[PDB]
């Protein structure tokens, strides 16, 4: 495990996101209120499941080869497969906060699945200069997916309670940012144009990953927005 | 790419599908109805989801080798994972245009999902005459959802809005017409008996995909059926 | 296909999950009730999946060679195809039985897709020490899922009809005692410790998957629970 040098950001990633999980765990088990159980639930399977696939890439299993540029090219898989199933989780929590209607949900989860899906390609594919073309694609697929939560939730949210228009609002500027940030580092990294090391991408990526998903959860499940108005 | 005699139906599709998608995006953009929006997301996704994995057969990835029959068979695997995710959906707009109660549409998605999964096990499967006792398998899946279209469906349209059982009525024929021929060229082209060679047969499936996916949404986003019965 | 000495356990288990699935198809042809189809749905997509992989063992598709302990082990993968949509499935069965809230029903599949996910991994994992620290992980999941049935439906069902609360409780502990045997039955056998031979851990597997969904399904579509309470 210790033989590659991002480890330790690997083994830091997969602490946290148990300590995550394990925190948001104990603070719904008071919990009765049914909208809120449905944000707890999908809140606290985000942490879980990337727990699972940062141990996958501490232990080894969640890391291929890749030949490309002729070189052989450590690529972690699981990445993608953590990101397919709480990406789409993340978008969940934002869209059921305003109430969207299923139309644009499911536009939202597609999207967001063509943009993970495509990155993935990207990521195997052998033929360097077609890695990009996928890149882009996916890029696309977030440009779309950010446009919705601006031009489809924000004026959605604006009629519904304050409480849950300003807890729509932070967690909607969180996201765009944090967000924005994943296709920049795949570029420059290892996956992409290889101006920055494996290691110190992996750091990137974890704490991307840590404040997109426990940073993000804090936020939501101290928020009274969760709640239905209740007396 | 141009290695292949067959990329020019690859290329073909890509563009046909990309043109497809970006065609239903910008038609959709002046709509607020919550029913069209849910028929517009499901219908844009489909030809999307087509476009990426035409790409990604047009530039190899979507291809592997299969021995069987003393020889390395090319096999575009990229057809399967297409097909998982485009043929619910399909059968979503069908289903939510007659208002489906929620078990026929659970029987619909999951006989589904078994056609296109069995389909795929043939397809990669290494003793030739198993390849056969797969198809079966999922033709009998496939026989199972045209059976459920005409005699749970149709007699739910007619009970439903005169311009939603007309257009659910023209939508049903495409299909069954469109989906039976996917069995015929599978058994006869490549990946079953052979007759047929791979270039033509991709010629086909570009026919029949094109036309199940772009000719489907057109006379489904064409119609007012789409849309809630406002004043 | 003989050349493997579990291969009747293979067989006998894909001709009772085909006559399962059969029997179940017929007996909800006679069905119109809405809540009935959700049930007969659901139920009969169970033997059914399970039929394809069983089948996919049976002919050699679904077993893969994995290097552990210096050896290599004949690993069934199409196990965990099969649990992935199969195990959702039957847990929906039981949280609709008692009209459970939406976050608890995403909590329990959630909670199910880590258990078979990282069963999945732990199988195919080459490090020998490491797949017992996945079949942990599991496990853990496993606790969850058989708390909540216990501490967060049991006490619904009680609100309930007494047909419901009733059928409830037995599917309940027809669940908690099979599922719980599964965990075992890997840790000593061919995918863990090795002591019970892959013959008849093949046997007990057939034994617990026909019991877990055919038994399950006799009982459920047998029970008037499944009605909406009608005159
Ligand atoms: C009911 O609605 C609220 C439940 O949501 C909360 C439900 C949770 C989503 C349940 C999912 C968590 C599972 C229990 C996962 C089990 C293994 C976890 C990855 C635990 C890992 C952390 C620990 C090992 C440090
Ligand atoms: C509604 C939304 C969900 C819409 C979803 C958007 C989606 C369509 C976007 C594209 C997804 C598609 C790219 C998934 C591809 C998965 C693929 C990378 C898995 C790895 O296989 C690739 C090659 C080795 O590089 O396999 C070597 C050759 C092997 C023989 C491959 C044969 C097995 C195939 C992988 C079977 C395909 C199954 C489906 C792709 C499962 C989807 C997995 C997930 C990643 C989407
Ligand atoms: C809101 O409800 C309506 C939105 O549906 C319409 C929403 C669409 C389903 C959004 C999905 C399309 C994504 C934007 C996909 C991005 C890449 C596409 C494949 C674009 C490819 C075509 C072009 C490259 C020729
Ligand atoms: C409700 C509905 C959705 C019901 C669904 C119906 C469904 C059950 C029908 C059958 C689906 C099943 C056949 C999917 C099999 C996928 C498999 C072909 C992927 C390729 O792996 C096959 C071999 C190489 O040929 O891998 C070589 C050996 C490797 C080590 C394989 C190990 C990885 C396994 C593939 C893990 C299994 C994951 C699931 C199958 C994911 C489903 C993918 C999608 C195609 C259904
Ligand atoms: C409508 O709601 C009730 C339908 O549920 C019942 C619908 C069923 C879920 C339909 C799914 C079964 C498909 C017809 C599968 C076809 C192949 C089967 C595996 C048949 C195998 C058994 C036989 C070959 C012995
Ligand atoms: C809401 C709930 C559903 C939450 C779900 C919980 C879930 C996160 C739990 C973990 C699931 C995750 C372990 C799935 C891993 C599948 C993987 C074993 C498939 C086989 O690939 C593994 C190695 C060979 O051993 O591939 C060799 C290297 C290859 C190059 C691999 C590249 C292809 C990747 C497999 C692409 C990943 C696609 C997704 C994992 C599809 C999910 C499949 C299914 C088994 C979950
Ligand atoms: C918890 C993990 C999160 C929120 C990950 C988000 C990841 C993305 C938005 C990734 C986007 C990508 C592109 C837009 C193109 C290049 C490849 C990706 C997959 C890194
Ligand atoms: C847009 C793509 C569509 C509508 C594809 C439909 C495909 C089918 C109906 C495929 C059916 C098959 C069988 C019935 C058995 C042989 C294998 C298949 C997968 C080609
Ligand atoms: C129809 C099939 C059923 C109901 C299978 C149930 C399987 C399980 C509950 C499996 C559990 C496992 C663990 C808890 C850890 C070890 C690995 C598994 C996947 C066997
Ligand atoms: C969105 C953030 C992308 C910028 C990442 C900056 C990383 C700077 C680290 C120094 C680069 C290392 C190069 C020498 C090894
Ligand atoms: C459902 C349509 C299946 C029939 C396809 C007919 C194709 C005819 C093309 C000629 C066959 C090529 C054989 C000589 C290369
Ligand atoms: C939950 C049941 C697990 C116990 C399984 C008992 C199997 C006993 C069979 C004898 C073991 C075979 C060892 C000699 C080959
Ligand atoms: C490819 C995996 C996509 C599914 C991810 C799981 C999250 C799905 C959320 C469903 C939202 C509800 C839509 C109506
Ligand atoms: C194996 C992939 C199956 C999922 C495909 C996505 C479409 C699912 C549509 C869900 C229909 C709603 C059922 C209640
Ligand atoms: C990884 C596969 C998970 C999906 C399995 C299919 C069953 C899903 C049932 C959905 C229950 C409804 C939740 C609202
Ligand atoms: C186009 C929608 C406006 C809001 C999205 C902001 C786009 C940020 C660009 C992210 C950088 C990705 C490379
Ligand atoms: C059995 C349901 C009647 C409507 C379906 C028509 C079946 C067409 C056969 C398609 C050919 C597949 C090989
Ligand atoms: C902790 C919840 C109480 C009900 C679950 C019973 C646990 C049974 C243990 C199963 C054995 C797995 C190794
Ligand atoms: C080796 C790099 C070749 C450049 C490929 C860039 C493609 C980007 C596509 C953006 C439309
Ligand atoms: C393919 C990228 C699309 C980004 C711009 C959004 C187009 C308008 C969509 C309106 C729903
Ligand atoms: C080499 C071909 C052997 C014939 C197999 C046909 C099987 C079809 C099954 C239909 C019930
Ligand atoms: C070779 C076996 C080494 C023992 C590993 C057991 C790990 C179990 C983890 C339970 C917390
Ligand atoms: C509760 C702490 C969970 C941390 C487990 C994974 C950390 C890796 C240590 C090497
Ligand atoms: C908008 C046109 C999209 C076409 C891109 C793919 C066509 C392949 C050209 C070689
Ligand atoms: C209807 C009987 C279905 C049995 C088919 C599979 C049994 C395997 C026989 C070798
Ligand atoms: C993007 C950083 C999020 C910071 C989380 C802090 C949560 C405290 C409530
Ligand atoms: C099956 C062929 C469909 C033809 C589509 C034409 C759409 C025009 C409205
Ligand atoms: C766990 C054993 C189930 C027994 C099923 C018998 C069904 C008869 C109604
Ligand atoms: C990591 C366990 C958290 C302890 C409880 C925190 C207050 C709910
Ligand atoms: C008004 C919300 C501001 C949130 C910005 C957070 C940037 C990481
Ligand atoms: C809305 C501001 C986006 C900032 C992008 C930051 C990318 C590192
Ligand atoms: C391909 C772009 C379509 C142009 C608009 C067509 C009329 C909505
Ligand atoms: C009355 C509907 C006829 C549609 C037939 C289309 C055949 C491709
Ligand atoms: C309902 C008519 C079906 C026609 C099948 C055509 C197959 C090429
Ligand atoms: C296996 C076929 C079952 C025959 C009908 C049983 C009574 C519904
Ligand atoms: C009261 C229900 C008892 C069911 C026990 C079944 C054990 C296999
Ligand atoms: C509730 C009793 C569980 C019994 C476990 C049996 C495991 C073989």
């Amino acid at each position: 495990i210790t033989g590659r040098p991002e480890w330790i950001w690997l083994a830091l990633g997969t602490a946290l996101m148990g300590l995550g999980t394990l925190y948001f765990l104990v603070k719904g088990m008071g919990v009765s209120d049914p909208d809120a159980k449905k944000f707890y639930a999908i809140t606290t399977l985000v942490p879980a499941i990337a727990f699972t696939m940062y141990l996958s890439m501490l232990l080894g299993y969640g890391l291929t080869m890749v030949p490309f540029g002729g070189e052989q090219n450590p690529i972690y898989w699981a990445r993608y497969a953590d990101w397919l199933f709480t990406t789409p989780l993340l978008l969940l929590d934002l869209a059921l906060l305003v109430d969207a209607d299923q139309g644009t949900i499911l536009a939202l989860v597609g999207a967001d699945g063509i943009m993970i899906g495509t990155g993935l390609v990207g990521a195997l594919t052998k033929v360097y200069s077609y890695r990009f073309v996928w890149w882009a694609i996916s890029t696309a697929a977030m440009l779309y997916i950010l446009y919705v939560l601006f031009f489809g939730f924000t004026s959605k949210a604006e009629s519904m309670r304050p409480e849950v228009a300003s807890t729509f609002k932070v967690l909607r500027n969180v996201t765009v940012v944090l967000w924005s940030a994943y296709p920049v580092v795949w570029l420059i990294g290892s996956e992409g144009a290889g101006i920055v090391p494996l290691n110190i991408e992996t750091l990137l990526f974890m704490v991307l990953d840590v404040s997109a998903k426990v940073g993000f959860g804090l936020i939501l499940l101290r928020s009274r927005a969760i709640f239905g108005e209740a007396e």
